[PDB]
This record gives C-alpha cells, structure tokens and sequence, in this order.
C-alpha cells in the first residue's frame, strides 16, 4: 500500500503520461477531510457554470422574483455541430417554463436554455449572489455562447481565465458541501434551492465521464459535466450506501488535441476514484 | 477461427450475470459474429428506431408535418431513469422534428408518447414490416412472462439480428462500392449520432478515430445498445447488444462495462479480419 505523499506522486505521473494537466479535490463532506492536486488553480469552467446559474435561479424563484411556471418562447439553436444538446438542437421555436429551463439547462447540459436563464439574471447578478453567500473563485461573467493551456490573456477567448467563466477545485467542493450541507446530519445556503439543485445534480444525463466510476447498487452519483475546446471537467458528489458522502470536483485540460478522447476520461475518473479511495481508506 | 473468442466472451458473460443477444457486422462484407443473435427480448427504448424511421418516411411524404407544434403535457416524472419532457413539470410547445430529437437522442419517452399518438405503434410496425424488416414488433408506446415489460408476447421485440438488418440499411445510401428513402435514412444517421446517452458502448467504441451513433435501452433488467461505428480508416461495423441481468441491482455500470466490451471484442475480431486476411 503506497502512503499518501507516494499516491499524488502516482497520480500525477498517471496525469503527466495521459497528457492531462488541472485541478483535482476529494473531499469527505462530514469529517472535511480532502485529498487534492492543484486544487487552487483556475481554470475556465464551460458547463460548469450552470450550477451557479441554477442556484441564483432558484434562490430568485424561492425570492418570488422569478415564477417557475413562467412560460418563455425559446428561439431555436439549430446547431448541427457536435456537442450542445437540447433547444441548442432544435429546429422550431419551443415554449417551456422556466422550471422546466432549468431542468434542460442542469441536467441536459443545454446551452440555449442556460441563456434563456441568464436573460432572466444576467450573469453579473449570478456573481453577485455567489458572492453573496461567501462563494470565492466562481466566476459568471458571460453566457454559454459569448467568446498553449488557458492562462491569462489567452488569445482564444474560451481559454483566458481573465475573460471566461472561471473556477477551481476546491471553488466547485465548497459549493458542492453548501448545496448537501442541509441533508448532512451531526455536528448557509437557503434549503430549498440547495434540495432542488441537488435533484439535478441528480438527474444529470452525461454519466460517461466520472460517472462509470463512482457509481454502483451501493452509491449515488450526481453531478455536471463541461467539455469545451480541450476542457474536460465534471463537478459532483457520490453518496455511499453506508452514509458516506463525497464531493470531488475535476477540472482538466489535455495537451493531445482530439476531442474525442475516452481514455483520457478514463484517466481522470481513475485518478478522481483513488483520490477519493484513499480517504475512504483512511481510519 | 473465433469458437474460443465466442466461447471467452459467453464465460464472461455469464460471470457478470448477464445474458442476452449480440451481434456485429462489417457492412462492406457483411461478415458477422454474433452471441444468440436470435435471441428475442423486450427492446424498451429501442423502439424509438422505427419509430423515428416510421415518422420520418411520413414527413417525406407529407402526411406529417415536422414544423407542427404539440402541446406537450408533461411527464412530472421524478423517480430515475426517464428523460427530457418526461421529467418538466409544466406544459410545452415542442415541434415534431424536435420531438423527434427529445425522443431519438434524448431517450424522451414523453416525446416518444406524442409521436406515437401522430404515427401509432402497429403503423410503425406496418412501414417496418413493408420496407422488409423482420423481427422487430411495434405495439405499445412507453408510457403503456410474470412482469408486464419482460413479457415478449405483450412487449415491444427484437433481436441483435433485426436491429443490425435495421442499421445496415439506415447506412446503406453512404456505403461506397458494389432500400430504405435516403433523407428519413440521413435525418436518422444525425438524431443516432446526437446520442447523449454514451456512458455505456460508447465510450469502447469512440475515438479520435472512430464516431458512434447509436440508440440505448433500460428497463427493469434490461440493457441494451444498438448502434454503427464508423473508422477514420472507412471501415463500418453495425453493433447490436440486448442483454438482460441475473443481478437485481439498476445500477451496474460494470455490467456496462462487460456488455461493451464484449461487443468491441466482436468488432475487433472482425476488424482484424477484413485488414489482415
């Protein structure tokens, strides 16, 4: 059995040789435990910041600022390129409630109904209320379709982390322990919201990344993906049949340029289930 | 030639508790190896191939028109599992050819429900019948043996054969060298290759080099995968997995894993084939 100095070293030599760099953080949401590599760097997010726009939004509607019944007539994506889902997909206008908006933008990944939500609250108003609640290293700065590793000043617009939507590991974890914290038992988010989000978190529909790994008849997985350009994340928290519960957030970028690169998803899920493993492990 | 391949892939089968019918074909050559290829089992979600197929062939002759919006009642449904309209909790207004994507790529079985009230399941068996295809039977839409669903006299059937017949002939009209219309064949391709549902043979199957278009199945104990993988080298295989557990656990993503596997052995056993003899 390899000690834990000895394990980030394997991991990351695992991450190196698969061509992979980024942002890694297991947490263990009771005891507060964490395992983690680069769990502080920022990264542009992609997809991942639908989860601080479904918050804001349910946080509005739970205000009565928003209606969730409120039925929007959405303009069709007609995007025939691989990738976005949902309305980004249709043909025709589609009326849908903004519950129902949510629903597809979360759990679908759907890009058109993420903007149709970010009509409703601006993504500085998103910020605004992530901030509010003492979320650091979130970043809501555009919506899905506004806009050499990202970095600062990038010449591709997706991939400067002084433009794009941002976050880090350890950003997504302490999100993902606010949004459970209201169903963690023994010794703030608002609880409604947090219950409605974790619903879908749950009913999240892209399973081909971490999802294969994390969960089984005796553990629930939910979670969000983001894929975009040669970011490969996904955010989530598997919850054990004996009561243990996990948040583990991965954010990556690959130096091989294809896009379709499901050993490279492998990778990152194995290396995410050891992590997460360890601490398992640990007394 | 591949009796211990098939005899290796049987006991693996039947160490993961899994049983069921499989079957790969290299379209060119039609070479084929299959596990009970025959084998009839409930299709669940399946059935949204002809389906599609079905309504598609309707639009082309104008008897349904895919710009028609339908108000959608919503599904409400909040137990795992169903997808997309199935799960809003308010009405929608969706056109037809967009239901036909919720129900084809999205697995929507509320947009499946509303196709099958324009262009109902013995119409779709009838236009699936007619254009030649046999073993597949079209009788109850989603929201309609000891269990009702595992009962292959009440229930929606194929086998791997049927379904690998079926996608041979949705990619035919691109398939070079020495018959379904081909824009319904074409609009089909596109919903199949807009799958969101890859945590099961897609991640075996797609590459840098390799694209996969397919159609998944869950239900109860069944899992199934049907689906064409097209090589960067234009080597095309048709891919049929319906398999049914021992295990009662819904949850089994390492009988995901096995049933993938299985099927890209097959397609690699005849990938070898056609490159190397």
């Amino acid at each position: 059995v390899l000690n834990s100095e000895s394990l980030l070293r394997e991991l990351r030599d695992a991450l190196h040789e698969g061509g992979l760099t980024g942002s890694f953080l297991v947490r263990d949401l009771y005891t507060g435990e964490e395992l983690g590599i680069d769990p502080d760097t920022e990264l542009p997010t992609a997809s991942l910041v639908k989860l601080p726009l479904a918050l804001a939004t349910l946080e509005r509607i739970r205000l009565g600022e928003v209606d969730g019944a409120q039925q929007i007539e959405v303009a069709p994506g007609r995007i025939t390129t691989p990738g976005p889902t949902g309305l980004s997909r249709f043909r025709h206008p589609a009326r849908v409630a903004v519950d129902d908006l949510l629903y597809l933008s979360t759990s679908v990944s759907d890009g058109t109904a993420s903007d149709a939500l970010f009509e409703i609250t601006p993504p500085a108003q998103v910020e605004q209320m992530v901030r509010e609640w003492g979320f650091r290293d979130l970043t809501v700065r555009h919506s899905m379709r506004e806009l050499g590793t990202s970095g600062r000043g990038h010449r591709v617009p997706q991939l400067d982390v002084a433009r794009a939507n941002t976050g880090t590991a350890r950003a997504f974890v302490d999100l993902l322990e606010a949004l459970w914290a209201p169903v963690l038992t023994g010794p703030a988010l608002p609880p409604e919201p947090a219950a409605r989000l974790r619903e879908l978190m749950a009913a999240n529909l892209l399973r081909h990344r971490l999802a294969p790994d994390f969960a089984s008849d005796a553990a629930t997985w939910s979670s969000k993906t983001g894929t975009l350009l040669n970011l490969r994340h996904e955010v989530g928290v598997v919850e054990h049949a004996d009561g243990q519960v996990f948040a583990v957030a991965v954010l990556t970028e690959s130096q091989v340029p294809a896009d379709s690169q499901p050993g490279a998803e492998a990778l990152m899920a194995q290396v995410a289930r050891r992590l997460r493993d360890r601490l398992r492990e640990w007394h």
